[PDB]
């Protein structure tokens, strides 16, 4: 009996309105605070004797023995600046078994720099052949080093300073302008900045999002950072803008070693997040998919009535006319711009490129300091005499 | 004269099959972050000698280091109070003096908070025995991290050694174990926590290589479910019935990432980002095809409806078409219905996941390293002056 | 409504027109070379002798003391191979204060090839305790591992080496049928390839950059492999490339990025770069909701105007067998009750998206991490504690 139509409603089209998200990009002004070099440079240089004092009397001689040891002769800072710039290393005379008045080298003052050689390991020796005698050996090691370490930049009550990575987690602040020198041991050090810290204002772009767990992301070139204060560093450079641990103690994060199990939880982060792109691409797929099926479906209604759409939409010379729902025949036969669309700029992604330094531990300029110690061992391990 | 029949082509993508899922499970964490290492020392070096003169083939000495590593309970008051004992010294002790050097030494006589050895082995007094013994000792105290793992089917503390492997056991257990000079001690200040949880996983049941994945996030932890028991670091979890050789078995928290392994790492998320940059291209000409076609239909339809534009702007104007592009302006409860059937993005966010460092860089572990070092600096050569 | 006589225009609807981004997704041909394993075989060994040649005529003779030493025997070549395979090493006679005329096995050549073992420490002896008579101690050290350590590929000179890494940081680039054998201080190193390089022609998805600078990138998969291309002869880890090309660090000292570590600094660095680009892509993700419900609206609006007209198109765009009449500008009642296909036209031209998906890069760890080279750092720390004092208790005749 459906001659009869019935009706409900009334019905209304619904808009999509999605929960709005309110992380935004900014573009912040700031002055910057960087550096014309990114090393240090390290000069390094050690210097040791081995002094072995004896007097042979016989065993029955309570004062039958050695009296054997090392003595740090460690550069002084002028000594320093001329082993690095000559790339040569000093030392003192050498004394082989020298017994009666020959001895007396072990007992006065020595000159540590007498001789020169690019670098020089001692000799352990502590002979005391000579009955009724004094018998002397004295031997020397020196080297340097200079090489460029990488450092970060750091304020200090309101003024840039330059902050020196020590291979044991702790920094040294100081001015571009002064140079770091200190003794320990066998070993000087000096660290001196060739450079200068030029300062500039610029725009950083960030992402401010309140909505963390308020936390703001930014780049500037290829240095990318989370601005936590209004005065702020990473690496070699500071800002000021406008308007886990205790296994390590406080050591600098630039000391402590990456493990591969760190890097498989980094990993899986990116994994986790480029899956879920992988789900939301596939979602923006299927909106542009719709948005195809609704716009054909209203195309085809008002080319029955505009049978020049079709033609404009597809720019071909023709005139359309439908001989189904869907289903057409094809025939040949300055002002003022107004927005509706209001699209706001993307953003894009792009490569990273972030720089890695590598551990403190790993320079060429600390881990000299190492060999230094490991050769001292080697060179150490057994007297070289005939005793 | 006339072609077709046509009709309008709708945009088909091939189907891209990963979903998010909301996973049940129990999940096991812990109070702390940190188990307790107490590590102590103690060696004494033992220099006995007798001077008979170089005739007599009794003259030298026995001169040697021994361990005294400290006891469990030792292990624990070091610990307390941050301090280790050590036995008698004797300096140059001859005649009677010098038998201190036989039988059983008492290791535990004195206490300082560290103490070096000093290596001595004169033997200058003729016809006599001649004894030296001095002592080392120290004690640390540091929080190292663990992971948790599934034995059987229960869930221990996995606490880790620096050599790579590692030591299943409860939390209420501790480890307690001798090595040379050295003794170990692990605590537990924590306690084991059971939740039900809801986890948020993409499931790809296509994922191919070369041929069923699953990437979890629980917080800042994330990670790939390779089967219904499973761990991460300091979690453990319990998934419904649904659903390098080089190195040895060594645990990777021991194995150091090279500057090469994190330009791998760095070179797979440019590639990413650089794709994610060429898709965002698509997506942008995709609007504006769509804007040219939308503004072609509209001006078909607004030549009909002349208050179209109007709405569109939100404006109450009427609208005169004096060319094909160009017009101008005149000054002047329901069911929903759904025919976009959009489903909610997934929208990415910072990832910021915790690191750890090596065993080996902990200042528990490493206090075994520095202990080994300073032996051998001080027992470089004999201070026999 | 509406008061025609005056105002305005003439208008035009404003198509959106985005800035041209001009990175482009190539399918490039190369020749890549490959290798059927990923790790070399290091057989190193080690051996040693401590030799103490003494004599004691009383210290009123200039000639007593010692000549105690360490003196290096490290297997040759054909030693090695057996000790790789045996997994034993040899040494040779041990001499415990061997005094008078058996002091004589100290002089002369020693033959280090007597003895097998799995491995032996020496202990350092230097007695000298029988006046007016000689006395030798002479004992052996020994030790092989056997272990495998992961290489590059390479090129040099045009042709595909295999490039041995080296724990100072050094590489040795060698064909994979040249074994590569070297023999420093007490150890002897031999490492061989167990494995072929094959050569395949094959078509790698890059994404090329011509609008890529700082102040002509092209960033490629392969598999889990991924690099940016910096010529056309090219490597990455264990693969080589040779692309056509008609279709195209001071603190360290130059050394290989295989032996330096990463900090937990540069973890955080990279996990930075990270988040900022999450962030970007969140805020991007919000603009293309935005859009979409910005079309929706407009579509609404549309579909609206054209739906008076024609009673069918909501039942067409719901799938319903129902015509519509409107009551208000948005409100609406529903009513209820060969041969050749169609060419298709396509209006929309889009292009496939590139979808991301996980990376499962493999990291391998330092060079100095591998059992193999660590065996080395060993060998040397167990010659530290062994030779840390004489043993020269206590004997006597
Ligand atoms: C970066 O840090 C510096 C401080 O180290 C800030 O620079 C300061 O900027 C203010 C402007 O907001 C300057 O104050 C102005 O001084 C002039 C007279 O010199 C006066 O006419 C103005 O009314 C105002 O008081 C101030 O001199 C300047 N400080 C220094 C030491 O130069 C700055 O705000 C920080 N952040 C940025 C630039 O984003
Ligand atoms: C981490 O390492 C730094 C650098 O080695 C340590 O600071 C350094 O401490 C030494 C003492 O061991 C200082 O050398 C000495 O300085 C005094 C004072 O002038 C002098 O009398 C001595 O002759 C000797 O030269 C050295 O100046 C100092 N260096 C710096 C840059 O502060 C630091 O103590 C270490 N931290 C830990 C927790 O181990
Ligand atoms: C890795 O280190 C552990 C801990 O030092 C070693 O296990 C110890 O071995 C000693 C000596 O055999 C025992 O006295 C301890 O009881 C052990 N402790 C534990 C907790 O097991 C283990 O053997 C080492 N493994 C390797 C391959 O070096
Ligand atoms: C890399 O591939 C190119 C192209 O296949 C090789 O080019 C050959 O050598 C020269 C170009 O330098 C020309 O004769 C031709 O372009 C190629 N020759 C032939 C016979 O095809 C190039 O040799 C390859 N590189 C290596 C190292 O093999
Ligand atoms: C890095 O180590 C290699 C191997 O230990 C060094 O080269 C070896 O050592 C000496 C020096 O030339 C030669 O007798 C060997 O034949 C070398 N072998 C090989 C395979 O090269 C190399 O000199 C070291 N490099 C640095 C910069 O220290
Ligand atoms: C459909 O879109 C494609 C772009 O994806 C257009 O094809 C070529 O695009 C490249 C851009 O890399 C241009 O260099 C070419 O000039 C374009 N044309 C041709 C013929 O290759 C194509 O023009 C679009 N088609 C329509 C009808 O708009
Ligand atoms: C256009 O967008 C901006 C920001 O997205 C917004 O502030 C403004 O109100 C919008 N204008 C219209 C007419 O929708
Ligand atoms: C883990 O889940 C499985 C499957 O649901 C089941 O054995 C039980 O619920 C859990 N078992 C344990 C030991 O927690
Ligand atoms: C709407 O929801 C999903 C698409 O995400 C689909 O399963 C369902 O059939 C859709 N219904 C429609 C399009 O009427």
């Amino acid at each position: 009996d459906c001659n009869t139509k019935t009706a409900t409603g009334p019905y209304i089209l619904d808009r999509y309105k999605p929960k709005p998200v309110t992380v935004s990009k900014k573009l912040y002004s700031a002055t910057r605070y960087t550096t014309s070099a990114q090393n240090e440079l390290l000069t390094a240089g050690y210097r040791t004797a081995w002094v072995a004092y004896c007097y042979n009397g016989g065993l029955v001689d309570s004062n039958t023995g050695c009296n054997a040891r090392l003595l740090h002769y460690p550069p002084s800072r002028d000594e320093l600046l001329l082993w690095g710039s000559s790339h040569q290393c000093s030392y003192g005379d050498i004394c082989h078994d020298c017994w009666g008045s020959d001895s007396y080298a072990c007992l006065g003052q020595l000159d540590p720099a007498k001789h020169w050689a690019p670098r020089k390991e001692l000799v352990r020796r502590d002979a005391n052949w000579k009955f009724a005698y004094h018998m002397c050996n004295i031997d020397w090691r020196c080297g340097v080093t200079t090489s460029p370490v990488f450092f970060n930049l750091q304020w200090v009550k309101n003024e840039v300073k330059v902050s020196t990575l020590l291979p044991n987690g702790s920094t040294v602040e100081h001015s571009a302008g002064e140079p770091l020198f200190w003794t320990e041991k066998d070993f000087s050090y000096l660290v001196k900045d060739n450079f200068e810290i030029q300062r500039e204002e610029v725009k950083i772009s960030c992402f401010v999002d309140p909505d963390y767990w308020k936390k703001a992301f930014c780049q500037d070139g290829t240095n990318f950072f989370e601005v936590t204060s209004h005065q702020f560093c990473h690496q070699y450079a500071c800002y000021n803008f406008s308007k886990k641990d205790l296994p390590f103690g406080n050591k600098s994060w630039t000391v402590v070693t990456a493990s591969i199990d760190d890097l498989h939880a980094l990993s899986a982060a990116q994994a986790f997040e480029l899956e879920g792109l992988r789900a939301s691409f596939a979602e923006l797929d299927s909106r542009f998919r719709q948005l195809s099926e609704i716009l054909d479906t209203v195309i085809s209604s008002i080319a029955k009535i505009d049978e020049r759409l079709i033609g404009r939409l597809i720019k071909a010379p023709v005139s359309s006319r439908f001989i189904s729902e869907d289903k057409f025949l094809l025939h040949q036969c300055e002002p003022i711009g107004i927005d509706i669309y209001n699209f706001s700029a993307l953003w894009y992604p792009s490569a990273a490129e972030v720089d890695f330094r590598g551990t403190v531990q790993s320079e060429d300029g600390w881990s000299f300091v190492v060999k230094s110690k490991d050769a001292l061992i080697q060179t150490m391990m057994y007297t070289k005499n005939g005793g």
